[PDB]
């Protein structure tokens, strides 16, 4: 994983469970305690992995757990980190637009295999959010979501459709209903 | 030097002086024309200079007059491999925290006397900024300031107050005024 998400990561642990446990995690994978990550640097994701399996540890709660915390208390350090990606929006749009802006974040690495987050209106009042990649982060994403609406104060109904890992590629899919009509057909 | 800032060299040398200068420069250090520069590399500073040196024979132009260009056009490469250091910012902030972003990524570096670009203002609506380093990389500096400038389409006057060397350290201050009041007295 690129930096730049892993500094927020780090970030949002110790807002979650506090300096002690995340200089205690960080250590434990041979880190200097407050090791500041940039987006200059490629992280090892079997490195983060034993991070968030310490983080388990000395919590006491489960891994999957815990990505959700993360997920959704994210939102806030993004909206504080980059304040830009959230001025002058409402959720229907955020959310929208996200599939774009990641592409925008994605559109060097090496992967060349792009994660995507696409959208699209399925009824007057809802979309499907369809999270596809290798990493099968599920709860990371469904955190975020909450995330999201938490921070945009808009309350959502959210459904899984679908979950399951294809060679290699995992896929998640969610229907997201919104409080207010959204959408309306327009001619194609 | 950092590879990849060595990376993001090669590239913005591509976009000044196209592919035939540099895939040639780049053999001439025995190189291959294509080669892939990982995050986790350094490349020998003498390298990086015979390879400027001859892009200045092929161009003919003066090596202090590349590495000017290759400043202003770097800011736009940064701005594509790593958005996130200019995602909503507006120039003045983009300048002050350009010596604590440096200090941030070379740390892991065996220096134990890093290069400093301490900003600070000295009226409201301006800063004194100062390189300080080995380096002696006086071009680069003035036009990676210049570069800025242009990306975040805010016009600046660019002063040069002193530069010289002592004890080995090479030092350019210059004063960078903003078109209008961005600073003002606070508390403390
Ligand atoms: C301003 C808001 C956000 C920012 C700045 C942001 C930024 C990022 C960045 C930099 C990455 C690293 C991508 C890479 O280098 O591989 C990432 C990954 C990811 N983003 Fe976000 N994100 C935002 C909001 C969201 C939201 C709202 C969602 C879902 C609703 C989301 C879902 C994900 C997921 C699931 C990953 C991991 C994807 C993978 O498996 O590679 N993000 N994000
Ligand atoms: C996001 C934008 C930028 C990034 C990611 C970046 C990154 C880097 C990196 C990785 C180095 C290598 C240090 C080393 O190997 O010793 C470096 C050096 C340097 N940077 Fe930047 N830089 C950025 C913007 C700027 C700006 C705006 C300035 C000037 C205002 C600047 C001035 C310099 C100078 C003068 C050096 C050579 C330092 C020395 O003598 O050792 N950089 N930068
Ligand atoms: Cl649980």
């Amino acid at each position: 994983m690129k930096g730049t998400l892993v500094g927020t990561w780090i970030k949002t642990l110790r807002d979650l469970y506090g300096n002690d446990v995340v200089d205690e995690s960080l250590k434990s994978v041979g880190w200097e305690p407050d090791r500041v990550i940039t987006p200059l640097e490629d992280i090892d994701d079997d490195e983060v992995r034993r991070i968030f399996a310490k983080v388990s540890e000395k919590t006491g709660k489960n891994v999957n757990e815990i990505w959700r915390e993360v997920g959704r208390q994210n939102i806030k350090t993004f909206s504080e980190w980059f304040p830009s990606y959230f001025a002058g929006r409402r959720l229907v749009n955020f959310l929208m637009m996200m599939d774009e802006v990641h592409l925008q974040l994605t559109k060097m690495i090496k992967g060349a295999t792009p994660a995507r987050l696409i959208a699209k209106p399925v009824a007057k009042d809802a979309i499907e959010m369809e999270y596809v990649s290798k990493r099968k982060m599920y709860d990371y994403f469904l955190g975020l979501i909450e995330g999201s609406s938490k921070f945009f104060k808009e309350e959502i109904s959210v459904e899984e459709v679908e979950r399951g890992e294809k060679d290699g590629f995992s896929r998640l899919k969610v229907r997201i209903k919104f409080k207010n009509p959204v959408f309306e057909y327009k001619k194609n």
